């Protein structure tokens, strides 16, 4: 059957793309990923549609509406392939499958149809260092090491090798290799115990996962973040992170990609500074020939002392010293700081609205595609209750009525009860009550999308960081290079009071500052400096027409 | 007992003011009511004490710890007299007892005590024109004409008396005259049928009225609203409303209240337009010989047809339109436009933060003395399932806990339940969510009362209203009379969006404006226009500084 | 148009039944009432069609099938005629429109059609003492005495007059005699001032309001509960209650209904005792010749007398007292002691022996005068909730269930008018609309609240009360003799347990037999049932055999407010 992978007679059989029905593609642009606006959103979280508690794929193609409503122009799903569920889905049992709980591969061609359709596209998490114990791959390498998937995985006789490479979770693991007790033998994993390494030594690995790849594409994915990417090989003598044969395996996948599937976008999950993430986008010469984007880290703790401190430095300074990039590569950014690796913007804000308002203005008009997490469209909180990964992880707050609108089964089924917090919880912020207030901060996010879409200056254009008497003023300018190009000025108070700033604007003589909201004129610049004003936490956008 | 009035055998006894223990005086201060943020709270919905599901007078005792952090002058009570309750406690029963559900006159005295303790004053309504038919008075009326009461309320063989008076409540009531089943004659009401008018022309009438007035201030009271009072006298072939024998009436009110109850407040409820109600203030040449305050009611509903058209005409007219008033004189303000004759500040503004908070900004630098209702600081709602008076009549919204922490009493005994309105109810919106964001609505409020009262220009002040360039955006200048006096300058954008201002300051030139909400120096004005900057609804505070 | 009702010019104009479509009638059985469980429903409080907040005859089409499934055999509704709603309806501006909230007289006779196909009956209110102040018959005898309209109402120029009659509303009114602004005279009402009384001393009044009964008949309304009859007559020298001429008024409306629409039901209201309200059925020796039913009302408060004080003597009692009535005639019993056209508990100095007791036990005076749904007044409790009900529908007379009382639904206070909660879900799936705009908010009360009690949850679930009260419902159903049998109390040695058994008359009749246990704690009794030897009890509910009755006396055991239902066969 279609559904699902077998194993027979000591070959691992999958199906291929052709086996089922292919999707509406979009028309291809290489760029897309530059203007794009990204939603996060976790299957199980968003909307059950079966009515058993836990959030589905067929849940989800129903609230596109909402996303194109919102105006959202990618959705992205973190892993939803076949798992025992040891670590969040990213222990992989089969590749070829999505997990059953959240419906069947011929529901994801409905999703990808449907959003497309709608002009979104879809990218997902691919976990490529490693797959689960409960792999097939890894259950064939463990009983016939002579057989065909023996040197899929890294296999060593003794724990004394690949020293030096640091152990990731210092908390549970106390090696980085694991005694087997059918094979009988020591295995790598940089991760769990129950998430073996994958040998890409091996070039049938290799392949594998090329077609691993080429599989969702044919059903019409748009892209993928590509997992664990910095510990893929390991070589003796060294710490096993960052090496030259995993660049290089990164760059013939990005050959394969263009070649076969044009259009697409690769991103890299590396959690590291940038600089030394900057590897990750290729060579420069070529314009990009590795991952067409990787994070910007630093970014959100950065606006957040920068807020605390009343002062624009330290948001002017990470950018002034972030590295350049290729031209077909773009900063993912994000108002997060964890990853693998957390809280929510709202509770980390103490709910201040204006505060909220006012990073995501910043998210939207700084440098990167911007990437909203489900939910802070409407300011939802974390749950300490279930620490850090999986507290994050709770269901969308649509209504104040029942399971909060998302789902009909009976409360007790659910996967996780809604918040019920006497400030976050869903009975105090939710879809349904934010809709019609004007000035809700569901409203707002709609509205600043909306804005952002008409001018292209914030996606692609350059970045001129002016600069004002007042430290407390963050102020600079999106342009796009070109007479009769996108130029947008973008103000914004760091402070929680009121303050002015002048601004040299020179660069920009009897230009006419339109703000964008409104569509409200502005005095013409002259000669001088140009006097603004603002109230504690708020922000302008301008275009300067000519 | 000295709760309660009995009648024997004829006449109807009442406790006098020294049966009572006083409570502390607070020091004489005449213009205290200029000065003073008024608090209107019914004391069935703020706290219930003795755990019955009806709040009462020891549950505000408890209270004041709130009233005072919030920074509030004077709490105002509706009526709390004993009253069968047919028209919601304005019905009379008893002028000499504290309604028993709410507690005795010891309770009262407890609460007048504690209140001057935190330096907070009380004033209550005292209805003048008419009592409950359950009073005394009228039962000694209709049994015995020929007894000492038979004189006390207007009687008429016929009905056709006093006609070309309008009937008030159109709705219910017929006729002004309503037929006594015992005393077989007619009787004068301008309300219900209940609430027989007393006959002003008897003298005794008079002083017994002066007398309960002597009561109350005898206690400690600092003051009434006199309600009803433009239809205490009334003369055939008129309209009898606001005759020169009721104005009269009201200047021996004064009278008596300067000499034996020095430094106390007389509020006028007269529902008419300025002009016509400012004759209730009195004779202009003594300063004010009447009531020392009446309210400005076309106000609001200015500042809402100012924000709709987004232009500040609407407000700038009836200001310069207001009559002058005299010295020891205030007008009383507040964001309603119904009194007897509603709906909440809140749900009236769509739940938009930034509009309560402009519309609050301007009640609070408007000239006059400004009135808060009991949980606009918390922006409340209204319930239609009550209708008009019953619906705004709710419980406060403390906590998002059982009965909002109200009461401590099994909810079904209440009173009346909480809302359990989606987007105004308690678990949406309550006191103890918002005491710590520091970007809420209660303490943007806070802040606001707090500013206002190192700044007496807002409340004593002069205004003048200046003109700007932009019709959207309402400034003027509040300021004290003589060298090195207190001067703020208010700027309110009316428009939803972001609006430039140039402003004609040169009345204050090289002056400092210094903002009062972080005390940040803006620009020294010039001889040039002054240039402000808004977002939508925005407002500014400064001081002008020298 | 045909909705409404008009003065033109001097005249009121109604429309006739002819002019609306006509609705099936059932087959025509005149001893229905006798067979019916009845079910008492607000329209605006079950089901909202027209998602306008409001409940609407639409809605209540919509749960027929739920009704049906339950197993009522008629509906009752309170007024729904047009009115000003300053009396909860009882304040009619119109006999011959729907009040517009609910819908038009084309949506009453759907509600007919759809009922019936189902088996259904509908029964409404129907007050006959007095009009609305709004109602055009009024307004025209206020502004032209000399006209049509101007004898329509009582009218005198002197409030001493009719002296003796009480005053029903002591705490809002002082008089019976309010005088008009316009007319300049004192007109009659028995109610509250915007209620004026009919005078129907005057022939054209009746012939006016019987043929208001003959419009709904037409329709296909199969009959009214016949509101505030004992006042329709006053005379100077009397208490204006229950004359002579009241009787023989009613006595007209009989006849009437029984030659045109033969097959229908006509209900006393009454705040009486039994014994006073056994008048209302008429003369005996015709079969009864004026109402078919009157209500019961002392039943209730001795039953609950009876669980609080242990004992089955005051439910004894008021059966022995209760009078004998005609062969076409039937009590209606249900839970509650007073009815919504006064205010306090009917009771009797005279003839009820518990009419100091009712107040000197204080779970029983907070219910003298409040309203309460059957669940809160029993705190909640399972089993006194099933063993009232087990009361409520084998003692005699025919009985009715109040809308929510089969999930078990609670009350509020400022109220038992609350909207009928189907799902644990918006609005609690009683309508579609915002949350603001309901004409009340659906409980949410965290124990009787549409979350922890709605239909949707007890309908699966076999333990529920919505299943107990259906699975009764069927058993009493398949067994005529809950409502036809006679009644005969049995000897017993413990007056804890109250035991009886129901007969139809003739060889092979329908016998059952009722045993109930007022104490709070398990008890034996051994029952006088020779009468019965050789005789085997079925116990109804799941069809368990009992040991064959012998000729010494039978033993039963039940615990704390436990019941017993048997079929006794042969
Ligand atoms: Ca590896
Ligand atoms: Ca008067
Ligand atoms: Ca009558």
């Amino acid at each position: 059957p279609v559904q699902g992978s077998h194993v027979e007679g000591g070959v691992v059989e999958h199906p291929d793309a052709k086996d089922f029905g292919s999707a509406a593609a979009l028309p291809a642009d290489p760029t897309w990923f530059k203007h794009a606006v990204f939603y996060e959103v976790l299957v199980r979280a968003f909307f059950d549609a079966s009515a058993d508690g836990s959030g589905d794929l067929r849940g989800l193609i129903d609230r596109l509406d909402y996303l194109q409503w919102l105006g959202i122009d990618c959705i992205w799903l973190p892993p939803f392939y076949d798992s025992p569920l040891r670590d969040g889905g990213y222990d992989i049992r089969d590749f070829y499958k999505v997990l059953p709980e959240f419906g069947t591969v011929d529901d994801f061609v409905a999703l990808v149809d449907a959003a497309h359709r709608r002009g979104i596209r879809i990218i997902t998490d691919l976990v490529m260092n490693h797959t689960s114990e409960s792999h097939p791959w890894f259950q064939e390498s463990r009983r016939d090491p002579d057989g065909p998937y023996g040197d899929y995985y890294v296999w060593s006789d003794t724990s004394e090798r690949y020293t030096d490479a640091r152990i990731i979770f210092v908390d549970t693991e106390e090696s980085n290799w694991s005694f087997d007790p059918v094979r009988r033998q020591f295995y790598w994993h940089r991760f769990f115990s129950h998430q073996p390494d994958l040998n890409y030594d091996n070039p049938a690995v290799q392949e594998a996962m090329i077609d691993v790849i080429r599989f969702w594409l044919g059903l019409g994915i748009d892209g993928f973040r590509l997992d664990a990417v910095p510990y893929l090989f390991e070589r003796e003598g060294t710490n096993c992170e960052n090496l030259p044969e995993t660049h290089a395996f990164l760059k013939r996948v990005r050959k394969v990609v263009d070649d076969e599937f044009p259009g697409r976008v690769l991103l890299a999950e590396a959690n590291q500074w940038p600089g030394d993430v900057v590897e990750y986008f290729g060579d420069p010469n070529t314009g990009g020939d590795e991952c067409h984007m990787a994070f910007h880290f630093p970014l959100m703790p950065r606006i957040f002392m920068a807020v605390r401190r009343e002062s624009r430095f330290p948001i002017s300074e990470i950018i002034a010293q972030t590295p350049p990039i290729p031209d077909m590569a773009q900063w993912g950014i994000f108002l997060r700081n964890h990853d693998e690796l957390r809280r929510r913007l709202a509770p980390l804000l103490d709910n201040d609205r204006n505060q909220i308002e006012l990073f995501t203005a910043l998210l939207l008009s700084l440098p990167g595609s911007p990437v909203l997490y489900y939910g802070d469209e409407i300011g939802m909180g974390d749950v300490i209750w279930l620490g850090d990964r999986d507290g994050v992880r709770i269901p969308m707050q649509w209504t104040p009525d029942r399971n909060a609108g998302f789902s009909t089964a009976n409360p007790g089924r659910l996967y996780l009860p809604p918040s019920q917090d006497p400030v976050y919880g869903y009975q105090a912020v939710n879809v349904e009550a934010q809709r019609d207030t004007s000035t809700s901060l569901l409203n707002f996010t709609r509205t600043m999308l909306a804005v952002r879409r008409r001018h292209p200056a914030f996606a692609v254009g350059a970045f001129q960081e002016l600069g004002g008497s007042n430290p407390s003023v963050l102020a600079y300018v999106r342009q796009v290079a070109g007479d009769d190009g996108d130029t947008v000025l973008c103000v914004n108070n760091l402070s929680r009071f009121p303050q002015p700033i002048e601004l040299d604007l020179q660069q920009w003589t009897n230009y006419t500052p339109v703000e964008l909201t409104g569509h409200v004129e502005f005095p013409r610049i002259g000669q001088v400096p140009y006097l603004l004003t603002l109230p504690g936490h708020g922000f302008y956008w301008f275009q300067l027409t000519t």
